[PDB]
């Protein structure tokens, strides 16, 4: 007869368990992107980020989540009309720490 | 003659290269420490942190750079009087991220 398998998240929700930390978000630059203050990021640092792509990134030491753009050029975008662009020139430094692969509410 | 050899910051800092980056302290919770709000701080992620070393940390998802405290009791400590312990509790999540090496003042 049937058998209840229980519910595993971590099965159903992240690939890699030792390379998977939880970053909460913070204010609301990210809004129109589905991420909103206080929740909790999901994220995997052992898969190389990509054009389009939500990271936890450090430009010039201070943290941030926010998309990653590789074209036209590099930068790191909002996702809320009120706040504007970072663009990563080479005075600058970027430091991306993985990529968001889910965001819980 | 003699031949100038130029300084080479990395080389004298860096340990580990690729498992090395920089992260701006913030606040004054850890001034004692010679942490003060605008410093770089050198972070070696190569490293395992130890009872003492002063880490780059997320607890319950929030990053914050303080004192390790294993014993006697897993804890995350200031470096100023006037902020209080953090106890890393079953109930808590603590992540380090690496080991601060050098703190670079202007």
């Amino acid at each position: 007869d049937y058998v209840e398998q229980r519910i595993d998240l971590n099965q159903l929700l992240i690939q890699h368990p030792s390379a998977t930390y939880f970053v909460k978000a913070s204010g609301d630059s990210m809004i129109d992107g589905g991420i909103s203050d206080g929740d909790l990021l999901i994220v995997d640092s052992a898969i190389t980020a990509s054009h389009g792509d939500i990271v936890i990134a450090a430009v010039d030491g201070e943290f941030t989540v926010k998309k990653l753009q590789l074209r036209p050029t590099v930068q790191l975008i909002p996702m809320n009309s009120a706040y504007s662009p970072i663009t990563i020139s080479s005075e600058d430094t970027l430091d991306v720490f993985g990529v968001v692969i889910h965001v819980v509410k």
